[PDB]
């Protein structure tokens, strides 16, 4: 019945509108009314967007690992990793350098005096690794499990490939029937990801409707100071790092955001990298990148490369050490970077688990969570949370896409 | 070794035989021995008939939604809905009008006098709808979840259709491979659903072997009277509502049960719409209905249109009101209807979940379950339950074939 | 000791502010850090008024 | 006040009949077994309830032998 107004109009139309409906209804104390009446529409959006992730990631990866060289996954990968880490590491120091320039937390006097302690630590690495190799891939699918799905689809595509250069040309028949139908699916899902996305307008209005009602109010004083240093910091990653890394790798910076937003805007309002993926992937395809690349740099990036989390993780770690007057200085400044990289790689792909991860990075330096004023300050951040989360996610994703496009213009 | 005597002979044969072995074995106190010895055979049948439900529902819908226009889904749906509501709401009135005609419960004196209370209410609608959108469709399949499954296969079928209308004729190849192999499955299931059904004669014998053993003896006095009221109420929904709506829509009423029973005699003896559905669907196909209809109106009705439940939910509500002498009259008679509809829509598709729902409808009127004589009376019905449950399910299912054949003769 | 600081909740709930909101809980937390320091003086006058409540009643009995 | 409020109304039909059967059964244990065993043992049957009620009217209303016992 629009009939069809263009999507990046209606999407950008509901965003700036529900942000104002949300802020008005929120600051006039209705946020519960908003979480009753509006919310479930901003839910249905993310609902449909999830529904696809499991097929579209599995299907697209079988195909894409079939239609690329085992040699080249293994190069594109080592590329994306050493690119992913480097971007993540930069975003922390670009966060420290924003909480140094701004000063959130300082000017709330609240010091405390006990640590470390002792303390503990050790990411069980061995177990996280053995874990990407699933033991029932039907299983893996059947309940979320994207990383172990990846490592199957990659193993499968590689084996089908091998089936096609085999002597007996009965199996190459089967090998095709499979890989055709698998592509049948993948392709289908990219059609559904357009379906939803005509819902996006509504879903986007009704998401920042709720996120702005129930947490805009908290953006105040020293908390407001944490927003600005984070926001001005994230939109300094975009410009100082991506556009530069796109310009340098000779892919058009402004045509790149021209690919979009779609995934830039579903990342923002959903605050779910995993829920974004379908849209994130359909703007990899639609921008021409190769499937044997994008269907493995994007589902890995959707978890491992959260530049926006490990930035707020930088500047939040500063706020809570500022509010206690604990000056962190040389050694810790450097062990924030390391651990907030860690903490984001790290974080899960869903809403504010980055904030829950923020605990791992605090404990890394002095302050331990148990001390009331520690926690008092953390609580405060846990009220400005979903407001940070929006921008955090939109860069956690935009760094995945630039990671993809810049690796694939080298391959 | 029969070698192959005819099916509706051997199923009707063990039905009238095992109802007699069971009543003789049960009224001579052995019903335990029969739930030991016989039962695993009545089971194995329902086992086999479940095994299929998931593929056969998924596969067939993909195909049927591919094999029709998105427009017509939308038009066969709204139809089948406003049909289903209407059939269900009559069945309560036809249940009320039978426990007004008979008198179940009146003639047992037991009054009580405390309500409402307060009381509570509000099916969380918001969340039942948002639930029909699953987030792991692999998941949904992998564990029962029929309704979320429907909402996928419809979007998949629709997505595939559009793929065959796409410029690149490499994806149209893939699109076909899929939808073909998918139809490979669906078709195959319909073959196995005949496999079992040659076993049904044993299974039907061994189902009413037990249900009659362990619950025939209770059909006595005021309890026999709710039986008569429901049973005579049920085979009068068949005659006054179905055959009439079949005649009117110009489909042959006797040639319709002549389609059958198959789905009429698994619905009765399993007391499972969900366990029937394979046989419910294979007699939609076998009678010439189009797949882009019957694989969407039979799995939805398998839960949403429960005529026989919403009937015994009116006349059980009566039985319990009469035994307490709590007279219901104007306002409640009409809000038994509303609720016994809601309660059947409502009920789950599996054995005596309707007798469990009977609670929700008791509390909508005065009586709360806590009071000794409400629960005393409710305890008696829980002993006539599987006996009512049989006819109840046989018309829940029969009201889905008619609802299918009468909408498809309109499309 | 400090069950009064836990009780402070009841009295917070009576007015507007609800405990669920982070900045409510943020502030309360801070207070939960100065708590037994309050509790000291608190308890000494919970008892001093119990003694004056006894002495002035028995000087009238 | 209460036990009659929340359980009087149920004394009806076949249920009133177990009431009558028990109640008339109980005030016939009092007469045929106690007063007779009191008479026989030469203690005064009417002077015995004349001891009372106290223990007879807390036993009835509390429905607790354990709660009566002091009386
Ligand atoms: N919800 C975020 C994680 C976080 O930064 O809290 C994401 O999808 O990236
Ligand atoms: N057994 C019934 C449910 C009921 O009425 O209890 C069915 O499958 O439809
Ligand atoms: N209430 C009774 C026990 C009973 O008969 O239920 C008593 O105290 O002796
Ligand atoms: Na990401
Ligand atoms: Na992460
Ligand atoms: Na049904
Ligand atoms: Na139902």
């Amino acid at each position: 019945k629009y009939i069809e107004y263009p999507v990046l109009q209606k999407i950008l139309i509901g965003l700036i509108l529900g942000a104002i409906v949300g802020l008005i209804l929120g600051h006039y104390g209705y946020a519960h009314a908003v979480h009753t009446y509006v919310k479930p529409f901003g839910d249905l959006f993310v609902r449909l967007l999830k529904m696809l992730v499991m097929p579209i990631v599995f299907a697209s990866l079988v195909v894409g690992a079939a239609s690329i060289s085992p040699a080249r996954l293994g190069r594109v990968g080592v590329k994306i990793v050493v690119y992913y880490l480097l971007t993540s590491a930069f975003a922390v120091t670009l966060g420290i350098i924003m909480a140094r320039l701004f000063n959130p937390g300082a000017g709330i006097h609240l010091a405390v005096g006990g640590q470390q302690f002792q303390p503990k630590q050790a990411p069980p690495l061995v177990h996280i690794l053995l874990d990407i190799v699933p033991t029932n891939p039907f299983g893996a699918l059947a309940n979320g499990q994207v990383l172990p799905t990846i490592f199957f689809a990659i193993i499968l595509g590689i084996a089908i490939t091998y089936l096609m250069n085999s002597e007996n040309e009965k199996v190459r028949k089967s090998a095709e029937t499979l890989l055709d139908a698998i592509n049948g699916l993948a392709e289908a899902m990219y059609k559904i990801v357009n379906g939803v996305m005509q819902y996006a307008p509504i879903g986007v209005f009704a998401l920042i409707a709720y996120v702005m009602a129930e947490q805009g109010v908290h953006v105040v004083g020293e908390l407001a100071k944490v927003t600005a240093a984070v926001y001005v910091g994230l939109t300094l990653q975009i410009l100082l790092v991506y556009f530069v890394l796109l310009k340098i790798y000779g892919i058009d910076p402004i045509s790149f955001i021209k690919h979009a937003k779609d995934a830039m805007l579903t990342a923002f309002v959903t605050r779910s990298s995993s829920g974004t993926l379908p849209v994130t992937m359909r703007v990899a395809k639609e921008m021409g990148i190769s499937e044997g690349i994008y269907s493995f740099t994007l589902p890995l990036g959707a978890t491992i490369n959260m530049d926006g989390t490990a930035l707020y993780q930088g500047v939040c770690t500063f706020f809570i050490a500022n509010a206690l007057g604990s000056h962190l200085t040389v050694g810790q400044q450097l062990t924030i970077v390391l651990t907030a990289v860690l903490a984001s790689i790290g974080t899960a792909g869903v809403p504010g688990a980055g904030a829950i991860m923020l605990a791992m990075v605090l404990h890394s330096v002095g302050l331990p969570l148990t001390d009331p004023n520690v926690a008092a300050a953390y609580a405060m951040i846990l009220g400005i949370d979903a407001i940070l989360d929006m921008g955090a996610t939109m860069v956690n994703v935009t760094g995945d896409l630039t990671g993809t496009a810049i690796v694939a213009k080298t391959e």
